[PDB]
């Protein structure tokens, strides 16, 4: 049954033509699985635009729950040398990247819908990624699918990256047949999470990705110019306000994956997405491993299936026994302990200030009487200042950290600050983690702040996570000393007794380089306001401090 038919030969993806295909899929789990694929189905939007889709379904009678995903990357798409750190990603041949594998889902009696959103495949309409107008298009395909002859009315959305962002968007519209959702690592506020980091423009990945969309659909003259967008809209203004999902409208039952490894792209938002959703039924899975790798691991496919079985098949399984938070405490690279909790942020987090001392470059439990100033050269990529704490007992830090600094510059009216948290083993050697974008030489946590963008949103800011307004640039007179609070992105790490936490503040990127030379898969921040010495002031009135989430 689920052993498949070794007798049959597998269908190759360019054997399949418009219309009805009977195909034999190379299922990772279930062998040679027969099914029906409708290639180049169309769904008509309110305005008349046709979106193109693929439909994979069991070759049998009945109505089935529907698992759907939607993007603009190519519905028909089909690495060890090229991008060796992507890890192990097993899927059938009928699985575009990050989508639900019909070779897994369909033999378990689901329909899979793969949606090419507006401006992709054979649509030449407006392509405006991760906007409300795209979500409205998605809304209509969900509702269309609830009414078809192979459908049981129950639609669940699923998938990774772009295929997650679009889920946050469309769930915010509350489609009546959206019964469950799995945004498996997706941002939902482009200004704060991909276009800029603490107000500093992303000159790497962001551009890469937007340029990549242009290059894919070359005959489409209607692709939104997001490169110009970034250039024209340096503040969180009306353009960017429309690209922050209204998360608290989400009511749909929710399974979120966040990852400690994705800081600088999907990490901040996956957490905001779980936090802010109004969903009465919501669950969060957090891991410190690789992205696509973890989505397709059998363990996590079974986690997804158990969720969808309960909500789309309405089946009595034990899904609701799942703790609302399951999270990895990272010890080393591909080594840690999974724990559970009933909420994120962790209810038993004790936010603990550690005070910085520029005089001996320590962190400290108690305030520093003596006032002091640490300096570094902001244009020198080899220069930074560090502050370290060695733990006398095993300690786990899980959640947001907040670096609070007093700072000044003299050769400029603005400052770009790059913050990092590193772990140092008992020998004094840095302990590396998976980090963005699939780098293996990463650190514990990372965060950024253009200092003219230091204004706090008081009603959204908290002890562990500052929220910045991004509406007024408060430029600097020299040598004006100002308080900043920097958001270190969510992380989960064990510091054993005799291991060290190091805060690093720098004028440029702290971990340098990426896992694809000559290709900008990682954020880069090459457009900087930095000049001359940065001053970090500590001790006395200058209560510079790191707030840590001890759990
Ligand atoms: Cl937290
Ligand atoms: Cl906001």
């Amino acid at each position: 049954h689920l052993l498949g038919n070794p007798k049959l030969t597998v269908t190759h993806v360019n054997e399949v033509k418009a219309g009805i295909n009977h195909i034999v899929v190379d299922s990772v789990q279930y062998g040679n699985q027969e099914m029906i694929m409708e290639k180049d189905g169309t769904v008509e939007m309110r305005d008349g635009e046709k979106l193109y889709i693929n439909i994979f379904r069991p070759n049998k009678d009945g109505k089935f729950p529907v698992v759907m995903s939607a993007d603009t990357y190519g519905k028909d798409n089909k690495m060890g040398a090229l991008w060796p750190t992507l890890g192990t990603i097993p899927t059938s041949s009928f699985t575009p990247e990050e989508s639900p594998d019909p070779g897994f889902w369909v033999p378990n009696d689901y329909v899979v819908v793969k949606v090419a959103l507006r401006g992709s495949d054979k649509s030449k309409g407006v392509l405006s990624p991760w906007s409300k107008r795209e979500a409205e298009d998605y809304y209509e395909v969900i509702e269309w699918a609830a009414n078809q002859s192979w459908s049981n009315g129950n639609i669940g959305t699923n998938g990774v990256s772009y295929l997650a962002v679009t889920q946050w968007w469309v769930a915010s519209l509350n489609p009546p047949h959206l019964k469950a959702m799995i945004p498996w690592e997706g941002l939902n506020d482009m200004y704060r999470e991909v276009a800029f980091h603490g107000g500093i423009p992303d000159t790497g990945f962001y551009r890469f990705w937007t340029q990549g969309i242009f290059a894919r659909w070359t005959d489409n003259p209607n692709i939104e110019d997001l490169i110009q967008a970034q250039q024209e809209h340096p503040l969180f203004d009306d353009f960017w306000k429309q690209r922050q999902v209204p998360l608290s409208q989400i009511k749909t039952p929710l399974l979120t994956c966040a990852s400690w490894s994705t800081q600088g792209l999907h990490n901040r938002g996956s957490f905001e997405g779980f936090k802010q959703a109004a969903s009465e039924e919501k669950w969060l899975y957090v891991h410190g491993r690789k992205e696509w790798e973890s989505y397709y691991a059998r363990e996590n496919l079974e986690r997804q299936k158990s969720f969808f079985d309960f909500y789309l098949k309405e089946e009595n399984n034990d899904w609701k026994d799942t703790p609302h938070v399951i999270y990895e405490v990272r010890d080393q690279f591909y080594k840690g302990e999974f724990k559970s909790a009933s909420a994120f942020p962790l209810p038993n987090a004790e936010y603990t200030p550690l005070y910085l001392n520029a005089e001996n470059h320590t962190l400290n439990h108690a305030k520093i009487s003596s006032a002091h100033v640490a300096q570094y050269d902001s244009e020198d990529k080899q220069q930074d200042v560090s502050f370290k704490y060695t733990f006398d007992k095993d300690t786990e830090l899980v959640g947001n950290m907040n670096l609070k600094l007093w700072v000044s510059t003299k050769d400029s009216d603005d400052m770009d600050l790059f913050a990092g948290i590193k772990k140092l083993d008992r020998r004094g050697n840095e302990v590396n983690f998976p980090d963005f974008n699939h780098i293996e030489n990463g650190q514990v946590a990372t965060g950024w702040l253009r200092v003219s963008h230091r204004e706090l949103d008081q009603e959204k800011s908290s002890i562990a996570q500052p929220w910045h307004k991004h509406e007024t640039e408060l430029k600097l007179s020299q040598d004006e000393i100002v308080p900043v609070e920097i958001e270190l992105l969510p992380s989960g790490t064990l510091f054993k007794q005799g291991e060290t936490l190091e805060v690093v503040v720098k004028g440029s990127e702290i971990v340098i380089g990426n896992s694809t030379p000559g290709m900008k898969t990682r954020y880069e921040h090459e457009e900087t306001v930095n000049k001359g010495m940065h001053m970090i002031y500590t001790g006395g009135k200058y209560d510079s401090q790191l707030i840590i989430p001890i759990v």
